[PDB]
């Protein structure tokens, strides 16, 4: 029932760009856009909580063609339009430090992609990943701790539980469970999506929790920037009282060094009822409970 690798490196799809939208607004840290890519004239299926890996053009500094790069899929099975015939990406232009030679280095798939123009054919392959889907238990509790683009994935669960077209389109998944964002940005004009996940939140006020970590507007109680992290240590004991429930799945997403502060929190929470949080966690992993994707 999970599409994996339809399409792959050696012979891979080639889609069109729809679109290409900014999502950070003025004020904003960096460069995060919103690309749609157009699936008729193939047969890529995807469902919410996959990747699909994009070929840039070139070749590194070695005369190599450059590989692919992973992207989480940031749109529904059935597109935005949900219309099954487009697939989302929400891409951050990297971009680094000097001591690494020369000055500003930017990154090739990332740079690539943040530039290309409507009408630009990509090469797509995948779809990729078993680890971040989504139950069909429409009871299901689910727990999200997202910073930046980690927010994709998240987006495709939310958009299925709670957009008006989904609903209508998923006649078997009507959810009625409990779902909670916790999402980790520098500032309020970073917030990806933001008029889109607080209409959620004013629509399923008893469905949709949503929880900002912004790090240059607030400091936690130590006097430092608020990261998610120190949202996640703040609702400790209700996230582990959540995580109990045999219904809860627990989702995380976003790069590379946020596990370990959000494992110190419900490891404290844990201890009060005699039960050591790393060995919970392992039995999580193995029940299907616990996703994680970093990068
Ligand atoms: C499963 C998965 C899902 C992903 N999903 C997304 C997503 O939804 N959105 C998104 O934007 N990205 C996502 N990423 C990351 C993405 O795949 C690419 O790694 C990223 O976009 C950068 O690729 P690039 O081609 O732009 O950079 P490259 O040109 O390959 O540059 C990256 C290289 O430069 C170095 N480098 C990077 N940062 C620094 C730094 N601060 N200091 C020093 N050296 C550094 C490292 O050697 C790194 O290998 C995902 C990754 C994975 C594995």
């Amino acid at each position: 029932d999970v599409p994996v690798n339809l399409y792959r490196p050696n012979a891979p799809f080639i889609g069109k760009v729809i679109s290409n939208e900014p999502l950070v607004k003025e004020g904003g840290i960096g460069i995060v856009q919103h690309i749609k890519f157009d699936l008729t004239g193939g047969n890529l299926k995807y469902i919410e909580g996959q990747s699909i890996g994009i070929i840039p053009p070139g070749v590194d500094k070695n005369g190599k063609p450059e590989s692919l790069r992973l992207y989480s899929i940031a749109s529904t099975r059935h597109g935005d339009d949900v219309d099954d015939k487009t697939i989302s990406l929400c891409v951050r232009q990297l971009e680094y430090k000097h001591p690494e030679s020369g000055e500003t280095v930017y990154g090739v798939c990332s740079t690539y992609l943040t530039h290309i123009e409507p009408g630009s054919e990509v090469k797509i392959t995948g779809p990729v990943g078993k680890e971040m889907l989504l139950p069909d238990d429409p009871e299901a509790n689910v727990i999200m701790l997202a910073t930046g683009t980690g927010i994709a994935p998240m987006r495709t669960y939310l958009w299925r539980m709670f957009k008006d077209a989904e609903r209508a389109a998923n006649p078997e998944y009507q959810f009625k469970g409990f779902s909670w964002l916790v999402f980790g940005v520098p500032t309020t004009p970073n917030i990806l999506y933001k008029e889109e996940l607080e209409e959620i939140q004013q629509k399923y006020p008893d469905n949709f929790r949503l929880t900002y970590a912004i790090s240059r507007e607030q400091k936690n109680p130590q006097g430092g920037r608020m990261y998610i992290q120190d949202r996640v240590a703040e609702h400790a004991d209700q996230l582990w009282q959540l995580i109990k429930n045999q219904k809860t799945h627990t989702y995380i997403c976003g790069l590379r060094g946020m596990e370990e502060g959000i494992d110190a929190a419900l490891s404290a929470a844990a201890a009060k009822e005699g039960v050591t949080w790393s060995d919970y966690q392992k039995d999580l992993k193995k029940a299907g409970r616990w996703h994680v994707e970093t990068y």
